[PDB]
């Protein structure tokens, strides 16, 4: 009959148990149990949280108990959560992550109905194999392309040029695309037996930008720098100057935009990789991701173009 | 006829004299006369150089016999250049940035359209008061909304929340907003006989985001930081580290996102400023020009709400 | 505290008593002394030009008083821009008309209405809310009547203003306004319905491939004085649909031609019968031409409306 | 390099004359020009998209045949495209283009345009994927894509469901795959057809007529596409009008004026839904479907899966 779903909670203003016993409706959906994994505002997610939380989904998705999962996660960082499980899940069952905009105690609050969406599409057959992804205000979209676009509003998370997965609407989904990039299941990446990533920092671009800031960010250990450049990775002679320094001291440099959107193509004059679709948030997970396999650039570019 | 000087700074989109014979229907429209007033790439235009471009703008259009200015750029940080003259230039006179996102010899290129287009909205007496306008893509954008939102598409300049101020098809001009928005002859900023501008840099905001960019900026003398936070301008425990480190020093911080979009609100409980609905990119234009007249945060606050 | 009259019409947000709708959002009562007045109770898809010019007059009415500062309307989301559309012509007073809806029904789980009227309320009250023209309030954002349309048929982000954007919008109880519309309206508007009872007939017709030309006639046979063309592209029309449009302007019908894609201008062509529709969709276009009919029947006027209203 | 047939139909973007204007193509594959008509898109009809789908099916049969760029005018292509989308029995790319400026216009889109639908034409990574239309740097799906605006470049959008893919800098990165039956696994074949059901549409307003529903039943539609208010809701007066043509045997399908969504299902209500299809899209795969049934159950079936 009903499907099992656990509902792993890690913070944010959506929600554990109160939150299930807020909306019941969710029990004529599914069987539902909830486990408290962290309680913490999502700009304070840190990688080593997020490696844990990936190993204990891995954990749960092997039981043959379990149908599927629901995170519920802060707004402000869920699309660096999502895209790093999206990589390295080892399941075709669903992972759903769900957040809201407005706390529970305001007037017209979007967590209740967000969850209830978040549980009946884990619980759907339909489900299998889309890889991870983040429901919320009717729609459906995916880790790789869903980002958070708007600071305040209810319809913030969109993907322009990409689209939504699908969408719900009268209690019914429609699914209208699957991504096509690897993931989950048909991904290199593995972090279980792992307990640290590479650290990797972001970088600005705009007008009379610094060469010191990166100066700093060598000094300081990086592995990898990423660069949310002018239009589609532009550097301006004192970034390529501080870019170079990176280079001679073993650092990987990813060429990324500031814009929000599009493709950063590659460009021989210029020093460093490109980003391809993903964004500077997006691009650092990846990066990390990586770097715990190789460090050969011409493979690392790869990634960026198949993931 | 209209008397119209096109001043070139750079860009894909040219010198200025062939500029002006590779398209010479914009002679029908009206009496142009080109100046060269530097050729680089918008990634490499510096605090000084806009400074001195906005002193020259302002000496133009103080003549008679000048009716408005159209000036070509690079596209990259147009945005930034475009914001500068939006609230130095003292002038009724129109005043429009034009570009270009694909190259002079690319096969239907955009920028002789575009040109065109710009210099009949130079030309037009409907056009006069309505601020600093970005042309280009059959839109003509205000300078304080309209930024790059794609990487590479010719349709990438957009104002998501704000709109269009009109859109020109089939040779006529069809306007549609004014902004509600102080601007040019009712702005405070008066940079006569300036040489230099305040040091103003910008941090990314992102999970695991370090304290240490914070010192190397305060040890660098910045006078201001502009945060591109998560979300609302969320900060992180390390980042409000160095956040109450900065302002220690008498460094002014101003919070705005790296989402793209929106209104950042107060928050008596974060630290510094927030940035109203500008972007990291506009939001460090208004900071730099603000602290050439004061250094008190409630003044500079009001500026952000209503410039 | 402003004084302000929240007339309720029906859509799914209120059905129920206009004091019910009050005393449920009891919020309200702390940012304006406020006055509920039962006008009517349908679905906004029935609602009719003779009950949208009831409206009107009735609202004409209530800001000609020196103690009403502004006025909240609740109706149903389906037609709203059409009858916003129709008050931002004919309501003379610079005071603050704010329209709002809600997507969801009352009670459902996450129901929007309730927020929707505490940020119609306050932008209704609000000072710098004058002469901004009729607005249209929900989700957090400020629309006017003449941009604004639904774009979606059932998200709660659907009205947008794609090539407009909005006029503001409402965040942390705090109102941030971007644009005023440069365009003629309420009190700078040459339209005036106090004293008209009836309006002239107006049809919409679709365009698309196989377009039939039988369509004309029949709206010809029962005395239609305007057609609007809801066309392919901008506005263009095949050869059964110019066929068409030539019987109607030889029976003295007036032709407006629009755009079935949602968005843009619809340009001038002298090669083409009919008038143009400029950024109107096919919606507001009948409204406009509807009101237009009532004053004029000269081409060269309407057509002139048309890019200045 | 592949074999590519450029066949021309109309629109603003002489086929022949096209491909001496950029030579440029003749790097990115071996083209062969077809005109098979001239006209504006506003006057395509069922007969002609009907012929020039048999047309498309013949060429595709062929070793020497690759892929086929269609060129079309901008204003119903969305309709031609939709209607190959369901008949086209193979897997081999079918590419529609055009173009919104005169290839007279300052900075005329059309000579990219071409090139780009050559290049993704000619991809093998192109395959199984639907029919496409290429324009302004983007490849859209038949089944989502629609004009949106009535005189921009960048017109052509799918709001909730993005684009398949981009071009950028002379290289196509794929963003989806449509989840969706097509092409050859569509049920729908016309081959031996002359003709197709007639059916007409009706839009939603405030004060709309009943009169308008009995001149289309008298005329002998055999279904009606409602472009209605909201998600397909009806005035009293529409109601009126359907149920008399539910007891003549005219199907009934409501769709939406607004642009975008989702029009769910409600039986208090009469008539079939049209799931995501708008007005122009759903009157396509109505008459297709009146090929094959007439009955309510399966053809709202085919609206959820096409
Ligand atoms: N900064 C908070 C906002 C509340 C929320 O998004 O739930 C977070 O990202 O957790
Ligand atoms: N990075 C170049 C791109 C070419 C252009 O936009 O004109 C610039 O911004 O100048
Ligand atoms: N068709 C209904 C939908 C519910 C609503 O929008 O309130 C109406 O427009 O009244
Ligand atoms: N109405 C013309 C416009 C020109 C074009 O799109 O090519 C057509 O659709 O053919």
């Amino acid at each position: 009959k009903l499907p099992n779903i656990v509902i792993l909670a890690t913070g944010g203003t959506i929600a554990v148990d109160t939150l299930i016993n807020a909306v019941p409706e969710v029990k004529k959906l599914a069987n539902v149990k909830g486990e408290q994994f962290s309680n913490m505002a999502s700009e304070n997610m840190t990688g080593d949280v997020v490696l844990k939380l990936s190993q204990r989904v891995n954990e749960l998705l092997a039981r043959d108990d379990v149908d599927g999962v629901v995170i519920t996660h802060g707004t402000d960082t869920v699309e660096e959560s999502a895209y790093f499980l999206h990589l390295t899940v080892k399941s075709d069952k669903p992972v759903v992550f769900v957040a809201a905009m407005r706390p529970a105690t305001a007037i017209s609050a979007d967590g209740p109905m967000n969850l209830l969406e978040a549980v009946r599409v884990a619980g759907d057959k339909q489900s299998r194999g889309r890889g991870v992804m983040v429901v919320i205000n009717d729609r459906i979209g995916s880790a790789r392309y869903i980002t958070k676009t708007n600071a305040s509003t209810l319809d913030t998370f969109r993907a322009n040029e990409e689209g939504y997965l699908g969408v719900i609407i009268g209690n019914r989904i429609y699914y209208q695309n699957r991504i096509d990039k690897l993931h989950t299941t048909r991904s290199v990446f593995d972090v279980r037996g792992l307990t640290s990533l590479p650290k990797v920092d972001i970088l600005y671009g705009y007008q009379d930008d610094p060469e010191y800031l990166y100066d700093a960010a060598i000094q300081h250990g990086v592995k990898g720098i990423v660069y949310a450049g002018m239009g589609a990775g532009s550097v301006s002679v004192r970034g390529i100057a501080g870019m170079r320094k990176a280079l001679e001291k073993g650092v990987v440099v990813m060429r990324s935009t500031r814009t929000g959107n599009g493709i950063v193509p590659p460009d021989e004059e210029l020093p460093g990789l490109v980003s391809d679709s993903l964004n500077p948030a997006h691009a650092r997970i990846l990066l990390m991701l990586a770097l715990t396999r190789t460090s050969d650039p011409k493979v690392i570019q790869e990634y960026f173009h198949t993931y």
